[PDB]
């Protein structure tokens, strides 16, 4: 099968969801649109390693929560009426995480859109790391991610990876970067209607 459009065509879905004047976002649905994001950082290599603890688990704890809890709005409802919203391990702490890796991830698609013609990745992973994630990292991970840059794949390496040419990888990245927007923005006012921020 081909990954990116595994991405776009489950993304577009979300995405509609979320434009629809009642958005109900099912936590099975959702997470597993979030799961097909998992193998681009290992594509990119030993600089997104974080991306396992900071992205993967997070991810891997929401298709738990998604067997017992309906939707994203529910999940998050019960931790504050628990009043456990920004405890380690928290589904709605989790989600937070969850959103900085889909939004590196869009960053990271538009940044590839942009430097085509470019055969580095460098300016891409740099970029999408230092906007969502360096703010994040005490000074040992974020030295750690500069020297994995190294050891970035090459662009054309990383579509074949994908098993796109440019054409059909630009398409799909679009799509995802289309889908994830409002996706993005409506995860976000799930923190911010309720007051509980989304820096933490
Ligand atoms: C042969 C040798 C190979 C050596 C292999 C080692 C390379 C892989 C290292 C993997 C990176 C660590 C993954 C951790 C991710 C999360 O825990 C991050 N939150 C950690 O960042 P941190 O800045 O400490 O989080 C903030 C927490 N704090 C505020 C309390 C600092
Ligand atoms: C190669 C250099 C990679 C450095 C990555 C080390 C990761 C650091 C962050 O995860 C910090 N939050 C440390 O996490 P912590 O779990 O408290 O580390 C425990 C340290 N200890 C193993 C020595 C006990």
């Amino acid at each position: 099968d081909k990954p990116l459009r595994k991405i776009s065509a489950a993304f577009k879905k979300l995405a509609i969801i979320v434009n629809s004047p009642n958005p109900e976002v099912p936590v099975t649905q959702f997470s597993h649109a979030c799961s097909l994001v998992s193998p681009l950082f290992g594509c990119l290599g030993i600089a997104f390693k974080f991306a396992e603890m900071d992205y993967v688990a997070k991810v891997d704890d929401l298709v738990r929560a998604s067997s017992s809890i309906s939707t994203l709005v529910v999940m998050m409802d019960k931790d504050i009426e628990a009043d456990c919203v920004r405890k380690a391990g928290s589904h709605t702490r989790n989600l937070l995480r969850v959103k900085r890796g889909l939004d590196m991830v869009k960053v990271l698609f538009e940044q590839i859109i942009a430097s085509e013609g470019d055969n580095s990745l460098k300016d891409p992973a740099t970029k999408s790391y230092a906007q969502v994630f360096a703010p994040h990292h005490g000074w040992a991970i974020r030295k750690a991610v500069s020297l994995g840059m190294y050891a970035l794949p090459t662009r054309a390496h990383l579509l074949n990876m994908l098993k796109e040419d440019e054409a059909a990888a630009k398409i799909h990245m679009q799509s995802y970067v289309n889908s994830s927007a409002p996706l993005i923005t409506y995860l976000d006012n799930l923190f911010l209607s309720k007051q509980l921020g989304i820096d933490w």
